[PDB]
């Protein structure tokens, strides 16, 4: 049923970012 928390909105960019950081901490670029 509902996703965001209390909020119709859920930032595409934000949404992304999240993840984003993961999946390039996981690959770092000593």
């Amino acid at each position: 049923g509902i996703r965001c928390p209390k909020s119709w909105k859920c930032k595409a960019f934000k949404q992304r970012v999240l993840k984003r950081l993961l999946a390039m901490l996981r690959q770092h670029a000593f």
